[PDB]
């Protein structure tokens, strides 16, 4: 009987007290939306590792449980059972029934150690078996297994120190469930009490993974990029050389004679199995070292060039048996190299080497001319010369016998005392071997990830046939990147290719978690014309970008909504006859709409409309300073002297933060001071019809800002005094803000405040109302406004009458088309971003002071109170260097984005030069169509430009011509073109319907009427 | 290996942070393209009678016999550049991935995305702005699409720098064949872009070193982690692995600022081709 | 204007204005506290059984 | 001339503080090789 677990099983990780934070932990987890069984109304059942128990009951029939290997009195078993009045815990060796139940479990208790006796609706319960230790969580929650979410809190941990792979419960109706454990990373939610109340299972969904990654339980829409698909391996290989025979460990172990030290023995170990175990009833070792392998490792390896060197010392010696020693012996008679790779094993021979009276069989040399080469030998005889006295072999005073004796008698100091010595040196992982270890094979298994170990090298891949054809003297292969590619099979001596088993990345579609809860999978390595997936569906749609899956393919074109890629988009249907789903498209590229050309025709404007647009522009960002010292040492002084070995790495970040902070002013500067006369708005408001008081400073507020600049000014969320008793205590522990400050992260105010700012964007509007563009070219000159538009129309090919004769049409349009943006602003994302970047990067900052770096720990607090001076010099510094590169990081992104800044903010002083002091003739500066004037707005960090454009419209057909002959005569307009309505001939102007008679005032001959094609006729 | 990747956990907020910065750069392409080709959202058809005072469009106009929309011109520059594709596992599993050079780097995590605007879609954005600066002058660059015959607008660019329409009016055949000839030209020389090749070259290149860089020992007694993990337990592996670790993130971190360096110059460009493209293409320029 | 001087390694500091490090201040005094056990562990029933 | 002097003030003293770099420890007990190499075999300097 099945059922489905949802949420529950989720415990406390550790005994800290958390709060108002998200924290992600890696555990023996119950899997999230797993399959329990069902026990209704007592089978035994395995403990794999640890088991998540939980029972519904009403009369305590469940009373408890056992634990163990085998259940009979070969082995040890645990008791943990609650009768009518105690409750029990026993550690023994107990011989158990089929079918206990309560008072008859067991017949007999022989023997054992541990005894916990005294002790005087839903219940669920976790067990583990970790280093020795037997843990348990609990709850117990008043109302077929209900939703909700609880965490279990730890309650005992018991020494047991026993074997345990299967349980079995104690019965006295009721039920309950049983689900295991596996290794997993979830995502837990404190809340302002410090209680779990959320959880999310990473590695459970494709959308859970895109939650564990942003640190949040909602997302937005778009697309996200995931881990690539990722496969497991099915089995494990182990191929090693068939070998039988055993290494001979008695001749050398157990020889009758040992060398002496300055003539050591050598000799070759080849074609058998190195089985040290043998050697656990004969010989003890007081001494056993190993330097470039681990003694753990040893069974599991093969070894390629083996030797083995033997001698006799006497007991104080054998300290210089080793890489880097100096003395008598490592001199003189035996040396290792310093990249040696090998075991050093002695052990104490006074029984077989010490003679009553003395032994003087073992000799070593006492004198040389220089020291000893690696792995060399010296068995000369010759007489050592020491006083630069010659001596042709007699001796005396100056020449001694190199050669010295050994005196080993068994009442000897145990320092002075025979001691005999093997050294064994070999290879591990680079040529053929020959001598293996205690291991097993198994089959070979291609096409397959599967584990493997090949000669002790280990590793995941696919198996496959391979067309090399590697030399007698090669075992494995490599390639650019240094990692093994081809190997030969040991035994069937055949070569084979590795290749990685995980391939191709994975994206994610989501419509928004505020919405839907469903997603869509786009596999971008995959094919389906399926296989390389995490699950097929109903519908699977083929595009040029990958494979996705879960949308339903549509045939229309709309806009792009959330862009997938190579032409194709995909949004939420929600709106449609269907309850909602995904839909995949091709974008559109806007509608087709037509072309009517001809050799003698053109269409004409008869009216136009006046337009405003807006355009936003950053121009600043935040100022920002950092004390290294306390950012990274903290109020350790300890730390605050070791910091002095990088001295110049602090200065040299904050000249680069000090260049940014007063660049800020500048580009603030260039945009806003350019003129440096204040001009003060008229006392009487009279432009020709035209309302401006929409944009004019308003003095009915704090501030002297106009209506649009306070509307802006509230779109956009945030100099600043922060006390030190102002978030002292817990407001430190939820402020963000002082929590930066806390750590040497401040941020400094700007140079002009928006006061002057509005003040400036004042007098710009002021002067160019009043004056026109003279007062950005010099000094200002009255003109009225009537005026200085005809002007502004004559500037864009249109005569002056035109706006002279439409004042008040232009004037009509003018004020609706500005009432319509402060309608529109009603409920600036270029700016906004500006801000979300500049908090985000220091919001990481403060959280990337929780990592290691390596180290044992994060607190140099907790650091301190353990280890001493030399061994937290240490580990200080990892974390100094972790914590430098976090700065050096974060400065650098600093200097990237300011480039940036400031290009934009160029570009923002040359519009407000070219269109705010002047009329500009280039294409699409100062907005769409044709500009006559712009105006300057303030905003926070940036600022707006009103562009006012002229919008030709309601267009006619004419026919037309390129000159006209009189009377042999070629005429030319001379302004304009020349058009005819059906019978009678014009000419007008480009921009506007105006038609007058053809005369010589408005037209020139310079022709003979012969050449010009297209001419007509008429008459002027 | 489980083992690296469960102590690779220390350093958990510096991976989110490269792929924060590369996601950035990735929407930051597709904009640029934007601002650069979608000016007009009205697509224009190529005109039906091709009748423009004796000038010979043909090369540059959209060709309809070729399995795509593009122009002998266009299809002569994209033959020049030698660089969107599914690369499939059973594709380059065996042997193969030894020598393709391009499974080899994502084999190690490394991928290149699709751009979002084909092509096709780009060809046709541009067949739309030839069309309507072909048809309407500069009208259609401003508002609705008013029509005129080819010479009258040839005749206002004459005026445009100052010499009268009747110079025009009285050359137009010789001037039609020097329009011609200088288009022929074109074609001529592009026979047998060096600054566009540079920018594959140099991703090409930045991705390489990254895959190179890999057998890198960064002072531990192995580049493989097979290797070390081989012959020794886990107290005297960790601090081989730690040392891996460091330098691979470093090789990581380095690589992400030269991609964003690289990206404020590509940036640039682009803002100087749009305002080229605005000014040179729908207008006459006096600078 | 030491602190400056020092981190300017310079002897002089042209016009203009530096940023210090922040506002540090010292202990007064050391506190202990730990819980109050009065029995000596059993070292003679472990070491000399 | 200051915004043609700025450029060359800049690039040496760039030049100059990679030459002053050269005298920090970065946790090791000397920041000179010869003395790191004068008194530690090979193993130890490594
Ligand atoms: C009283 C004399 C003091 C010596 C002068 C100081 C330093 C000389 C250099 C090294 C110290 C000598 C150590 C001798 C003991 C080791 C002998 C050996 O087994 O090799
Ligand atoms: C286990 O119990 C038996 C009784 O049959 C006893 O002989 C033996 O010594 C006990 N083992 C231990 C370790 O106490
Ligand atoms: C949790 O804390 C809040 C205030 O932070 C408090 O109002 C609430 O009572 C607390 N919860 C419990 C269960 O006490
Ligand atoms: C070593 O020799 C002794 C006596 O010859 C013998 O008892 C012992 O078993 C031998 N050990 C091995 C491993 O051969
Ligand atoms: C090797 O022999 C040469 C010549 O006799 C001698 O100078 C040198 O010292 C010898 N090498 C060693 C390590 O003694
Ligand atoms: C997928 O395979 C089919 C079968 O050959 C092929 O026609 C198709 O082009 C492939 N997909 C892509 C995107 O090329
Ligand atoms: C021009 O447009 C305005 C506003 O739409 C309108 O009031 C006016 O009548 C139009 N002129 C003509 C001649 O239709
Ligand atoms: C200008 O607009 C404001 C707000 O709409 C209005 O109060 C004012 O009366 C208008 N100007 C005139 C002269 O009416
Ligand atoms: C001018 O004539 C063409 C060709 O018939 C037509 O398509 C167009 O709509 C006409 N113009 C107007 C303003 O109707
Ligand atoms: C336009 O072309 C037609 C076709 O030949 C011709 O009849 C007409 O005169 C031409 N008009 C002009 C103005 O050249
Ligand atoms: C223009 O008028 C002349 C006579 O003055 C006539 O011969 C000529 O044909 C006319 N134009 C056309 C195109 O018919
Ligand atoms: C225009 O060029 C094409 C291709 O070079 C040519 O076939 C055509 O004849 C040219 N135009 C004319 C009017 O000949
Ligand atoms: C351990 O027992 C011996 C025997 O009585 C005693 O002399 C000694 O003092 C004991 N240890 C200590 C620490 O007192």
């Amino acid at each position: 009987a099945y059922t489905n677990s949802f949420t529950r099983g989720v415990y406390y990780p550790d005994k800290v007290f958390r709060s108002s934070v998200l924290h992600s932990t890696q555990d023996l987890f119950l899997p999230f939306f797993s399959n329990v069984t069902w026990f209704h109304a007592n089978p035994v059942l395995p403990f794999n590792d640890g088991v998540y128990f939980a029972s519904t009951e009403k009369s305590n029939i469940i009373r408890g449980w056992i634990f163990g290997t085998t259940l009979d009195s070969k082995t040890q078993s645990l008791l943990i059972v609650n009768n009518a009045t105690n409750v029990v815990i026993k550690v023994c060796e107990f011989q158990f029934c089929n079918d206990p139940f309560l008072f008859r479990v067991y017949s007999s208790a022989n023997n054992c150690t541990f005894e916990y006796v005294s002790q005087p609706n839903l219940r669920e319960f976790v067990f583990k078996n970790i280093d020795g230790y037997f843990k348990i969580y609990s709850k117990h929650t008043p109302i077929d297994l209900p939703q909700g979410f609880s965490a279990l809190e730890p309650l005992v941990d018991l020494p047991i120190g026993i074997n345990i792979t299967r349980f079995q419960t104690l019965l006295a109706a009721a039920a309950y469930y049983v689900g295991y454990l596996q290794p997993r990373t979830f995502l837990l939610k404190y809340n302002e009490n410090g209680t779990i109340t959320d959880a999310v299972d990473c590695a459970l969904d494709p959308l859970s993974e895109t939650k564990c990654t942003l640190k949040s339980f909602t997302v937005e829409k778009g697309i996200y990029q995931t881990s690539n698909f990722r496969v497991q391996p099915t089995e494990s290989i182990v191929r090693f050389p068939n070998i039988t025979n055993l290494c001979p460990f008695g001749e050398v172990f157990n020889a009758t004679r040992f060398a002496s030290v300055y003539a050591w023995n050598r000799k070759r170990i080849s074609n058998c199995v190195a089985d040290y175990s043998v050697l656990y009833n004969s010989a003890s070792f007081s001494t056993f070292k190993c330097y470039g392998v681990s003694p753990t490792k040893l069974n599991d390896l093969c070894f390629t060039n083996v030797y083995a060197d033997s001698f006799v010392i006497r007991g104080d010696e054998v300290r210089q048996i080793a890489p880097g020693q100096t003395g008598k012996i490592a001199d003189y008679n035996y040396k290792l190299p310093d990249d040696f790779t090998g075991c050093v094993i002695a052990w104490n021979s006074n029984n077989l080497d010490s003679k009553v009276g003395g032994n003087y069989n073992y000799l070593y040399r006492l004198f040389r001319k220089s020291n000893l080469k690696p792995f060399e030998r010296d068995i000369s005889t010759e007489i050592y010369q020491a006083g630069s006295t010659p001596c042709n072999g007699v001796e005396g005073f100056n020449c001694y016998f190199p050669l010295q004796s050994y005196g080993f008698q068994p009442t000897n100091g145990v320092g002075y005392q025979p001691y005999r010595v093997v050294v064994l040196s070999f290879e591990l992982l680079h040529a053929p071997a020959t001598v293996c270890g205690p291991k097993k094979s198994t089959n070979l298994v291609k096409n397959k990830c599967v584990n493997f170990n090949f000669n002790g090298l280990t590793g995941t891949g696919v198996l496959t046939e391979s067309n090399k054809k590697f030399l007698p003297f090669q075992q494995f292969g490599r390639d650019i990147a240094d990692t093994t590619d081809a190997v030969r099979d040991p035994q069937t001596l055949e070569i084979l290719d590795i290749t990685p088993c995980s391939f191709g990345g994975v994206s994610v579609i989501t419509p928004g978690t505020n919405t839907s809860n469903q997603v869509a999978v786009l596999y971008q390595d995959v094919n389906c014309t399926t296989w390389r997936v995490y699950s097929t569906g109903s519908n699977v749609f083929q595009t040029r970008a990958g494979c996705l899956i879960g949308a339903e393919h549509v045939n229309n074109s709309y806009e792009c909504d959330i862009p997938i890629g190579a032409g194709i988009c995909a949004s939420y249907q929600t709106q449609t006859i269907a309850s909602q789903s995904i839909i995949a498209y091709t974008m559109s590229l806007g509608a087709e709409n037509s072309v009517a050309y001809s050799n003698n025709s053109i269409a004409i404007p008869t009216n136009f409309t006046i337009s405003v647009t807006t355009e936003i522009l950053p121009v600043s960002m935040t100022k920002t300073s950092v004390d290294c010292t306390m950012y990274i040492c903290g109020d350790s002084t300890e730390c605050s002297n070791l910091l002095l070995q990088y001295g110049s790495f602090c200065t040299q970040l904050n000249r680069a933060l000090t260049g940014i902070a007063v660049e800020q002013d500048k580009n603030t500067q260039e945009v806003f001071a350019q003129v440096k006369q204040i001009y003060k708005t008229p006392p009487i408001k009279d432009f020709g019809g035209f309302n401006f008081s929409q944009i004019l400073p308003d003095p009915s507020k704090p501030s002297k800002r106009s209506f649009i600049e306070d509307l802006l000014f509230n779109k956009v969320t945030l100099g600043f005094i922060k006390q030190y008793g102002d978030c002292l205590g817990d407001i430190a522990a939820r402020d963000l803000i002082c929590a930066q400050k806390f750590n040497g992260l401040t941020v400094l105010p700007p140079l002009l405040t928006d006061e002057m700012i509005a003040q400036y964007t004042s007098a710009l509007l002021a002067g160019t109302i009043t004056s026109g563009w003279t007062f950005g070219a010099g000094a200002a000159l009255q003109i009225p406004f009537a005026m200085q538009m005809a002007y502004r129309f004559n500037g864009i090919g249109v005569t002056q009458n035109v706006l002279y004769e439409n004042q008040k049409l232009i004037a009509n349009q003018f004020n609706s088309a500005i009432g319509k943006i402060q309608d529109s602003l009603s409920s600036l994302g270029k700016l906004q971003d500006v801000v979300n970047q500049n908090a985000q990067a220091l919001n990481t900052l403060v959280k990337q002071l929780s990592s290691n770096f390596g180290a044992i720990s994060s607190v140099l607090n907790d650091i301190l109170s353990r280890l001493d001076k030399v061994e937290a010099e240490v580990q200080i510094d990892r974390l100094i260097t972790g914590r430098l590169q976090s700065l050096q990081t974060y400065v650098t992104q600093q200097l990237i984005r300011a480039a940036e800044i400031r290009a934009s903010a160029n570009l923002a002083a040359t519009k407000m030069s070219e269109c705010v002091l002047g009329q500009s003739k280039r294409v699409d500066f100062c907005g769409k169509g044709y500009h006559l004037m712009s105006f300057p707005q303030s905003a926070p960090h940036g600022v707006v430009f009103l562009h006012v454009t002229y919008v030709p419209a309601q267009e006619k057909n004419f026919t037309t011509a390129p000159a006209i002959c009189h009377d042999g005569k070629a005429h030319f307009p001379r302004e304009g073109v020349f058009v005819s309505n059906g019978t009678h001939w014009f000419v007008t102007q480009r921009n506007f319907y105006e038609p007058q008679i053809i005369t010589t005032d408005n037209t020139f001959v310079s022709g003979n009427c012969d050449v010009v094609i297209g001419i007509v006729n008429n008459t002027v």
